[PDB]
């Protein structure tokens, strides 16, 4: 309700859009939890891919932190949302948790760049800034990782070759 | 659907008892994202507890995985569901956001309750000793540092005393 | 007069206002320069509100120091103006020494986005990427750091509890 | 032909400029090439010249990799084009390399500024970010050292005085 | 107004000449930055000048700085007034400058001088002692290095020879 | 023109024999580099393939620069011509990149003996020694090494096992 002493060209559309983009991290950060765990049961088995998508779980929970930090500085005020359930499911195979893992990151990809197009017709350029900064470079290189991992498990014969898997599991992701 | 090779002594009623736990748990890390980011705000600006509830928000996740990692050493299958935004809120104080903790702790010791007395009646010891392990001691370690915590905050005058909150920050959580 | 031989794509325009920005700089180091001082008399006697103050002075000529670097970097004739004396004056009070900080970064932060905004209308991508990398966001900590401190020293009462700023004195600035 | 499973937000138009940026920074390196063996000539004899515009083509070496593998990044695909032989050329002296380079670092950046301005133009801010952190203000250092080093080597005497191409030869790039 | 507490034996008039030497630091030290920038130019480039006027002017700060921890150790009030913009100008050469700090110099230690003549005049041995001690062989010691490099850029044929005040850069400066 | 002060028993057909030495291990390298990053591109994702033949590339940059350097010091005088762009092309597998690498180190040294026999009918001992001391056998070994590669993805069953080519790029170039 009553401005924030900080805030400062801060665009009440900006603040939304932010708030939005907390709820999509959040929201990744517990794809790629489930995704990890598939990769723990016992009829699955490839503990490389369950730690991969672990890792990538934990980096994606950062990812909300530093915005919900960014919300604050620039004196917005975090509204929060349900977390929605991953959307995908039937994890399948390494191969198609990769591509689940693509897409999600090329819509995280859209939303980010959505909210540059917001901020850059609000003239907001620390806005601009903290995205290109902490955000479209490591979506760049997620997204290319993504479609190199991918590549490398068609090109070696997944899903049909649970052999395929077994050795991009040792040899990739080990 | 196809019964796991490795399940042993693991009742139907544990494996959806661990499914629902594994969702409290992730609430309750939400609950305390929340709350750390509200002192983060400029105009509540308690660096300590923000760091102290955020702290607390890393650990209800470990827990989370803890039980995932359970789910399939045993056999079960996890089940997901949506993570509800934190129910509380206005956080409006130290204090307030402390007795919410104390609050959310003493609800998620009765769930852990409920599964142990469930796994009690489905004599599965093993599922017993991984609940007393890992989360019983846990829980009355919690519940009893968050009403040491509350019990300092009421006697040094919070919430009225912005003075005490300030010394409580800086002397208990710094 | 006669064309720079590194000058490439720099408007007259972004060369005066780059002048103006190394004023307003030099003007911050010089009021945080008082206000430093002012914490210092015997009868204010605030040791770590001095220290705090004199850093910020020295962050200030800094920033002005990188921006004379930036004209001659571009091919730009540096052209200084007087220093004005410090405006606010009558420091009063910890706590009013921290609102005219906050209003000074304010004021700069309003200089340093009018300036973005030439840069943009003259398509200087390098002078906006300048601006961006080593301003914007140094601004909104300050400003969010100011914005704490003030909260802080009004809920623990100051300006009329000496107290109050004695003690954020020891465990906020100490 | 087939799209690439990694391309967003990434333009034909992007793409080709890219390209041609690609052959630019190939083509600057190989005029330090060229200039860096003038000055082993044995009628020459000015061996930190010589390794200065080495190193230099070593780095512009460096500049077209960092761009092949954005194009690899973003999903567009490398076209190469015959790298021309320098033009510019009878290298003369100290001075008129200097000059040569001069010259060089601003066409290299007026390209950058026209690629910036494309990826502008097709609202591509990762691209953008891409120029700005890597390149442009590279291109600032570069052109204020040529100019510096032009600047000493005319008020030494250059090209007339031998005596002031051998002195800057040992205490500026020695 | 109300006495201090601290003050003893310190004439008001001796206040006001600590505050109008305050002033002149302050002024020096924004000649000296002025000078130091002027040998940053692209077409003046003495980088060690540039270093040599850059650590003067830290000088001069810290001298004003002294002085103003004086005004409060006394239990007098520090009063400033604007810093005037350098008056010398024209920079034109390594000769030209060295000869305007020479003069500036000169003129500063005239002002501690008539200082001293105060305090003498006032019977303050403890101001005295600190003029003696933190300024006035500080002083003699700085016009002496001053003199000492005008002589040298004479004598080697400045500001004529552009090789004269390059090799003065490297050897005396470097 | 001016005959050299250092020529000696130097051929003007040695000279022109190593400007065309020089311009082939040029075109050499542009055809290593653009090896390199197609085994980059997202739909290859062959990473120990592109280091590998980035190094490659990076060496003939250096066979170069050791020509250019002979040049000089024999008193002859460098002629670059263009770089042609690489013919091969349509890379399309490591196996067939490993073929061109193969048939383009052949050409090199075919190029190197007619350099050592026209060396030889001039009767310029120096020359010959230089060819047999840096270049022959450096060919020799690269030759056996890219012969061993091939040999090795053939018998795997490249280039149709995708399988073959990914545990090469582990196991041989990782
Ligand atoms: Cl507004
Ligand atoms: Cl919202
Ligand atoms: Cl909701
Ligand atoms: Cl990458
Ligand atoms: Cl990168
Ligand atoms: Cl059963
Ligand atoms: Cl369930
Ligand atoms: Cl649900
Ligand atoms: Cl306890
Ligand atoms: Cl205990
Ligand atoms: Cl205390
Ligand atoms: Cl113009
Ligand atoms: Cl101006
Ligand atoms: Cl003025
Ligand atoms: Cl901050
Ligand atoms: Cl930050
Ligand atoms: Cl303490
Ligand atoms: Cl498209
Ligand atoms: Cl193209
Ligand atoms: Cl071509
Ligand atoms: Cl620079
Ligand atoms: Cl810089
Ligand atoms: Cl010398
Ligand atoms: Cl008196
Ligand atoms: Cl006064
Ligand atoms: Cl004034
Ligand atoms: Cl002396
Ligand atoms: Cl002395
Ligand atoms: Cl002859
Ligand atoms: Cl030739
Ligand atoms: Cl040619
Ligand atoms: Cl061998
Ligand atoms: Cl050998
Ligand atoms: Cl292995
Ligand atoms: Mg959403
Ligand atoms: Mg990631
Ligand atoms: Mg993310
Ligand atoms: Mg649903
Ligand atoms: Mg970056
Ligand atoms: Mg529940
Ligand atoms: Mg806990
Ligand atoms: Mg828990
Ligand atoms: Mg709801
Ligand atoms: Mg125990
Ligand atoms: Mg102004
Ligand atoms: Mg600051
Ligand atoms: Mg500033
Ligand atoms: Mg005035
Ligand atoms: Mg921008
Ligand atoms: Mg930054
Ligand atoms: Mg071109
Ligand atoms: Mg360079
Ligand atoms: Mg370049
Ligand atoms: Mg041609
Ligand atoms: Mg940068
Ligand atoms: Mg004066
Ligand atoms: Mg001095
Ligand atoms: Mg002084
Ligand atoms: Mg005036
Ligand atoms: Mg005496
Ligand atoms: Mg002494
Ligand atoms: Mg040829
Ligand atoms: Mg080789
Ligand atoms: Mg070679
Ligand atoms: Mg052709
Ligand atoms: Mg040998």
């Amino acid at each position: 309700a009553s401005t924030s002493q900080v805030r400062q060209n801060y665009h009440q559309d900006s603040e939304a859009a932010i708030n939005r983009q907390i709820n999509l991290e959040l929201y990744a950060s517990y794809v790629y939890l489930s995704m990890s765990y598939y990769f723990d049961r016992d009829d699955v088995a490839l503990k490389n891919f369950a730690k991969y998508f672990l890792h990538q779980s934990h980096e994606e929970r950062e990812h909300a932190e530093k915005l919900m930090k960014l919300q604050n500085q620039r004196g917005g005020r975090i509204f929060l949302q349900d977390i929605k359930k991953p959307d995908c499911d039937d994890w399948e195979s390494g191969l198609n948790a990769m591509e689940c893992a693509l897409h999600l990151e090329k819509n995280v990809n859209q939303s980010l760049l959505e909210l540059h197009k917001l901020a850059t017709d609000k003239n907001d350029p620390h806005l601009c800034d903290f995205i290109e900064t902490h955000y479209l470079n490591e979506q760049v290189k997620a997204i290319k990782e993504l479609g190199d991992h991918v590549t490398n498990l068609r090109k070696m014969g997944a899903p049909e070759s649970g052999l395929a898997e077994y050795l991009f599991d040792k040899h990739t992701l080990g």
